[PDB]
């Protein structure tokens, strides 16, 4: 269940083995299209992972994520937990972090739309990179609150949005020491997971097709419709996909 990655001393790769052991922590059904397909589900003591990350300070947060769909719940700092303002974390809460001496409920849930409206700011302005993830841990470990839903949103990306999609994981880990505005591709990938691993559950009893088409923009800021998993972002992108 534990997983761990270190800012001091990162590199690209170590980032990619960091990812890669965050999809190998989550209990799968069997593969789709070579694709695990995550556990509908799961006894208690399996249905919570923590990621441990250190910033460059050598502060370490813990964060709980649901292995059924790698939504995060909250995290923990030293003797504080917190928690999303939603009732998959109220649930959470009663398997992680239950010895911290404090429990705070976020004034918001974790959904990208109350992230952005808590923050003032939209993830298109929020830069990514190993060093803005090393910023995040530093205003999350402090609870510093005032910028705790724009960290949050790094740390989502960072961690939950990396292991869905290689081409994410790719793009934050190249960034070894600069930051950069996540592209519409970016953003595209993160908005249809739900939509798209819909259609690649139903594409593999369908010949392969798609019962409803998911619009992305493509690395070149083009809209294409995807009707079918020969699609790129079926074949060599997205890396999980959640039962409904
Ligand atoms: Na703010």
């Amino acid at each position: 269940m534990d997983v761990s990655f270190r800012l001091s001393g990162a590199t690209s790769s170590s980032y990619g083995v960091f990812i890669s052991n965050l999809r190998k922590a989550l209990p799968y059904e069997r593969k789709l299209y070579d694709i695990p397909l995550l556990r509908s589900t799961l006894p208690g003591s399996q249905r919570y992972a923590l990621i441990h990350l250190t910033n460059y300070a050598d502060e370490t947060i813990s964060v709980a994520i649901d292995v059924t769909n790698v939504y995060v719940m909250g995290y923990r700092a030293g003797d504080t937990s917190y928690f999303f303002n939603e009732a998959s974390a109220t649930e959470a809460a009663k398997y992680v972090f239950k010895d911290a001496k404090r429990k705070v409920t976020l004034p918001y849930s974790g959904n990208y739309e109350r992230l952005q409206i808590a923050a003032g700011k939209i993830r298109e302005n929020i830069p990514l990179g190993l060093p803005a993830l090393d910023s995040a841990i530093t205003t999350l470990f402090y609870y510093n609150a005032n910028s705790a839903a724009s960290a949050l949103m790094v740390l989502i990306q960072s961690t939950s949005e990396a292991a869905r999609y290689k081409f994410i994981e790719q793009q934050i880990g190249k960034r070894v020491d600069k930051t950069f505005l996540p592209s519409l591709a970016i953003i595209s990938l993160e908005n249809s997971w739900s939509a798209l691993s819909k259609q690649i559950q139903i594409a593999s009893t369908n010949n392969g097709q798609f019962e409803t088409p998911v619009v992305l923009i493509n690395a070149q800021n083009q809209r294409v419709t995807i009707t079918n998993v020969d699609a790129g972002v079926v074949t060599s992108n997205i890396a999980l996909l959640p039962n409904r």
